[PDB]
């Protein structure tokens, strides 16, 4: 698995913060949309967007406050993300996308489809963010961790403090060992504790077990939606997932409509670290299909 970014990097004055981006793969045409979540960059997406540009124009924000991206003092709640992302979509001028997402990726990717139906294509997604009704519907093999993070006192200390996030949950959910150059490409923008305030708000952010009721309520109206849309879905799963367990994963496959299901094999939360091959491939072999009006 490549550990490379061979990118040349973009830049967008977004809310007048800069914002970086990949942008790559032809300018006519449909373009790819990949978004990216907690603690990752368009980083995530370098061994993906390979299989995808060939054929697609490949556009991977960093969302503000990471990656490239600047870092204002925001609380970089979930409004905040959605702001930058909307003014960022806009700056590039772009009219209709097919959308790549992750973890809050998707979150910020399905919310922009709710509000902006008829100028999507198609969603592929991994791992996405749904409303959790209890902890017992969070793996047992984070619950006490994911706990420990939706705190005041506790969680800014794992988090920002120490580090936690990047050092300890990331790696956890890949299921093979990320490189040391894997994880200082991960740790670069977070290098000054300060700015590691996004990667304790998202996981305070999460809809589990009813907190925080605005969250709970906007993730429940984009999953309605998906729900009774027609447009063409890609879903990705692992074994044993983390957000979406395979038995999850099959339930989704026969309520969205329009959807296909690509098993990548062993899997956690960070798919892309697992199978990015087969992942790239199967974006690029779907994407024909979805370009007739």
């Amino acid at each position: 698995i490549g550990t490379g970014f061979p990118f040349d990097p973009h830049y967008v004055e977004v809310l007048g913060s800069r914002m970086h981006y990949v942008d790559v793969g032809p300018r006519d045409g449909t373009p790819v949309l990949f978004l990216h979540g907690n603690p990752t960059s368009s980083y995530l997406w370098r061994n993906i967007i390979p299989h995808v540009a060939p054929s697609h124009r490949c556009i991977a924000p960093d969302l503000i406050g990471m990656g490239k991206s600047d870092k204002p003092d925001l609380d970089y709640r979930f409004d905040d993300h959605v702001r930058y992302l909307d003014a960022f979509i806009e700056a590039l001028g772009l009219e209709e996308v097919v959308l790549v997402i992750h973890d809050w990726g998707s979150a910020l990717g399905f919310h922009w489809a709710k509000r902006n139906p008829e100028r999507v294509k198609g969603i592929a997604c991994m791992e996405f963010i749904r409303p959790i009704p209890t902890w017992d519907e969070w793996p047992e093999f984070a619950r006490e961790t994911f706990q420990a993070f939706r705190t005041p006192d506790v969680g800014r200390e794992l988090i920002i403090d120490q580090n936690a996030f990047i050092e300890g949950a990331l790696p956890k959910c890949v299921v093979r060992p990320l490189t040391e150059v894997e994880m200082d490409h991960y740790r670069e923008p977070f290098l000054k504790p300060v700015d590691r305030e996004p990667l304790w708000r998202f996981p305070n952010e999460l809809p589990i077990a009813g907190e925080p009721a605005n969250i709970v309520a906007l993730v429940e109206a984009y999953m309605n939606w998906l729900h009774q849309s027609p447009v063409p879905k890609l879903l990705f799963w692992g074994t044993p997932g983390v957000l979406i367990p395979p038995a999850e994963a099959a339930r989704l496959a026969e309520s969205l409509p329009n959807c296909k299901t690509v098993d990548i094999g062993p899997g956690l939360h960070y798919l892309q670290e697992d199978n990015p091959d087969l992942i790239g491939s199967e974006i690029a072999r779907w994407l024909p299909a979805l370009e007739h009006h």
